[PDB]
């Protein structure tokens, strides 16, 4: 029993953080194999982020002008080029900690770990979703840039996210590792906003079987409702729409519930039109949407890596 | 900016799981330097469980009935001893992968985090706190036993909870690695049940000091209370008292943020009066007691917006 905003373990991760210094600014790197990877704007000055061009800005660097520090070990760089938003510095030693590792890009809805850090020091852990608008509910300070966002399969370390920015709204915008921005972001110091976000519908629906799983079904009813009808009243609150694959992907959780997906649609409905009337759901007055179908399952069977 | 539920990176632990074996039973143990801590019970039958005479089913063990695993690797055990509900296992190779630790007993409200674990594989990460009842709200399935909580100050792990069980409720109950229990629980199947359990009073006025570093400030009023006066009113909510320990501990977040502790009692009672009103407090319907006055100053700014 017991349902928790869970991170993965993040040793194998750990294992890779490295600090990253250009000039003045220090920020975190991902060393991997013999490549270090770490936002390209680590090269800027807080004038140069004002309109920057990166390959102009690059090209004045030698391999010398980046300090790469593992723990309390200077590698050296001896190779940098850039993909997209991240600056790749080749280093002489290979990581002796590498994992098995694959660089993902994850679509919004899609939960990960970041694993927070702080000159090339892991400092906390924490779970979070990949919004609609593409921006993360992160916690990140300055000095944050480089931290990593990942999932695990089996032995596989999946990175999905670097850390890049912050928006005004306190929310992040990061890029997948080969520096595709997640968003209609740019790695510049200029006005930019998070879009309207909108509500996981395929998660809530994921985190209302997680509480049913749990011993909470208060919110249960003997109703069912149609997709389309269901996606009428989503589109009024600001949720994303559920398609035929999201509800596809909730088969599982469906059937060992025994409450079929329609039905728990039923339930999300009357809980958006009435509200919670002063009752909880696992312990929150609002609707989770950061748990997926899968994260729901992994908790509620107890996978390992 | 942003405010999470943070986990300390669970590296240093994750290298410390092993699995450990008594006959049918499989549990979790914590491998450091040459011995394997694991729950007592791990000896006991589920018939044992209702009135185990722990001395008695131990004398009838050899070292050789324990069967240590560690990856893929078996530790030969050279030796056991009972430590109050904690068996110690004395084994024949020294961890390589053992941090800089400490065993150290915290008190309620404090917080931690849980490496859950299931056959010695590290499976998850999440936040914790040690409730004034003595239990903690986990999310542990069977086999979790011997799963770990901790905190990382520094590069030394505090190794401060030991899972054992979980109560009727769904709530979880465990020692510290010295084998005392937290709460008036003990490692028996018979009828035990968790006390009235409360609000951490503290860690809710730390996290309202994170909410108005943060920037937010909605909730605060122009009243000031008596000390005795808010803890009549935050009794009848099923509030911890708040002591004047408490009060000095919040001093540090009380000058940042330039808001009295008495002061910030006042907008915690009219919270309590009032409800939240559709409005959130970082990203929350519900008053949040699971970060400590420490987490609120580690994870937020030194500056406040
Ligand atoms: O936004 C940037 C740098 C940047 C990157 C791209 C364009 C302009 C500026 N860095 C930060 C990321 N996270 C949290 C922060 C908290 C305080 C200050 C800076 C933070
Ligand atoms: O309580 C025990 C064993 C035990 C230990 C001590 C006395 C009686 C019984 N094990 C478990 C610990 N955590 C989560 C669990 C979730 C589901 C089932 C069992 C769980
Ligand atoms: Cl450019
Ligand atoms: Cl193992």
């Amino acid at each position: 029993s017991g349902f928790r905003k869970m991170a993965f373990p993040s040793g194998k991760v750990e294992g890779c953080m490295v600090q990253v210094t250009c000039g003045t600014t220090t920020l975190n790197g991902l060393w991997l194999d013999d490549v270090v990877y770490c936002p390209r704007h680590v090269i800027c000055t807080s004038e140069d982020m004002l309109n920057p061009n990166y390959e102009d800005l690059l090209i004045r660097k030698s391999n010398h002008n980046f300090l790469v520090q593992a723990g309390n070990v200077q590698l050296r760089v001896i190779g940098h080029s850039m993909q997209n938003c991240v600056l790749k510095l080749k280093v002489d030693t290979a990581n002796p900690k590498t994992p098995k590792y694959k660089f993902v890009r994850i679509q919004p809805g899609q939960t990960f770990s970041v694993l927070a850090c702080y000159n090339g020091s892991p400092s906390g852990v924490y779970q979070c979703a990949m919004r609609p608008n593409f921006t993360i509910k992160g916690s990140f300070l300055n000095g944050s840039c480089g931290s990593v966002g990942f999932n695990i399969d089996y032995d596989c370390v999946s990175f999905c996210y670097m850390h890049h920015m912050e928006l005004p709204t306190g929310v992040h915008a990061g890029t997948d590792l080969e520096g595709n921005f997640y968003g209609p972001f740019v790695d510049r110091q200029t006005a930019q906003a998070a879009g309207t976000d909108t509500t996981i519908t395929v998660n809530v629906l994921a985190w209302l079987y997680a509480a049913v799983i749990n011993g909470d079904r208060w919110f249960l009813n003997r109703f069912t409702t149609t997709l389309n009808d269901f996606n009428l009243v989503a589109m009024k609150y600001n949720y994303e729409p559920l398609t035929q694959d999201h509800v596809d992907i909730l088969g599982p959780l469906s059937a060992q519930t025994g409450i079929a997906v329609l039905d728990m649609c039923a339930s999300l409905k009357e809980l958006l039109q009435n509200g919670m009337n002063g009752r909880t759901i696992l312990g929150s007055a609002l609707l989770e949407d950061e748990f997926t179908p899968f994260d729901v399952v992994r908790q509620c069977s107890g996978v390992t890596f």
